[PDB]
């Protein structure tokens, strides 16, 4: 069968609407089958000295479904190789957000600056269900 | 209809029992409809010099349901604006925990101290299902 | 009843195949009933000066089920007491990965080195479902 047919085991898989605010970047994609995240691109060149942080545009906006959350995670390779991290990791993308996804990168290396180029894959976006809990206040209840 | 009626689409939404150990703080709340997290308050004033961390009381205890986990995430605005982060992010609140939720804040700015005041919203709490996995050890099995 | 019987409330609980690449370490375990994570051991001695990071072997490989993700989270006690963190937290373990789980530890204390010994519990592994989303590109759509 061709790929337009949804296989039985994927009947209930979730769709995510996405706008490329920067049409010159590829759509985010999973690096390998079954990978949890789609990789987000940087729309911009950024140089981070040790300890500096920047709010980096990804060129995309998404519509996370109600009842779900988008989560922006660092990539392990950049984290290990150069100390690149995300200040607010895991970044929380709410269902109602329609703005551009931005990544708060930070250089956690003590001495070597990190150069990010436009078109580099700088984070990964996961989508999960979340419990939109109803709080029940009690006076008292490992 | 009035708000006491659970709408059909919310019939299965999860309740979370909460004790305000500090009754002078508001209950945690979602900033907007559909937001993944409820914002946690600081019960205390804390000043963090660059690179310092503190274990900050939130004034609340919760009963995360069995089969779920509470997750303490940083807020993006403070992370970007002043470099505020959480050392153990995402903080993992277990179903059996009945103590006060505490937030391990850290100042990741190189030079500017962060002042947290009692009543500031310093983190956000998400609740998700988790797989309480049964390990199956094998000798061998992208 | 003896423990070999799956209780009714655990009928659908997920199994996780695991190989101890280092058979001298215990299998990861939950510290308490209902805890979200199983604690990962270090296979190695590592000393981290302030601001240094290391890619630490855990001695295990896992087979996260398709449709799920493994998540490597810091432990709160080490984070608060000595400033130990994980550069790429939450570390993302994909369903297709069959290599050794490695932990990117970092010392976020300003002045005191952290010593990790072989056999110390240095992180915790959670397993959750993830939405393997199908992107739907649109021109336009808190
Ligand atoms: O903490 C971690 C994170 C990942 N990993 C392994 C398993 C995971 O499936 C794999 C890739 O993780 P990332 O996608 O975060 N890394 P990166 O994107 O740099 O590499 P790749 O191009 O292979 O996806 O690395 C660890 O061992 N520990
Ligand atoms: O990494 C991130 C995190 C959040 N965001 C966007 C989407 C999310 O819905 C929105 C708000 O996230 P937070 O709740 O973490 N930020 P904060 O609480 O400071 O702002 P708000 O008062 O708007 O909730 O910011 C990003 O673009 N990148
Ligand atoms: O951010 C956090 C994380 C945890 N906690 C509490 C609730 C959680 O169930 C408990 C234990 O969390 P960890 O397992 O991350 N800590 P650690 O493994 O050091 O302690 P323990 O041996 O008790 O599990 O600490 C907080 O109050 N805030
Ligand atoms: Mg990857
Ligand atoms: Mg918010
Ligand atoms: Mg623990």
């Amino acid at each position: 069968h061709s790929s337009g047919l949804v296989p039985r085991g994927s009947h209930m898989s979730t769709t995510l609407a996405i706008v490329r605010l920067d049409p010159g970047l590829p759509l985010p994609s999973r690096a390998h089958d079954g990978d949890a995240g789609v990789d987000l691109y940087s729309a911009e060149d950024v140089e981070l000295a040790p300890g500096r942080r920047a709010l980096v545009r990804t060129g995309v906006a998404v519509a996370v479904p109600f009842g779900m959350v988008g989560l922006v995670h660092p990539r392990s390779g950049l984290a290990t190789r150069v100390g690149l991290s995300i200040v607010n990791s895991p970044g929380t993308i709410d269902a109602g957000y329609r703005g551009e996804i931005k990544v708060a990168l930070i250089n956690l290396d003590p001495a070597a600056p990190i150069v990010v180029h436009r078109g580099d894959r700088i984070a990964q976006l996961l989508v999960q269900r979340v419990e939109l809990v109803e709080l029940v206040e009690v006076s008292s209840f490992r």
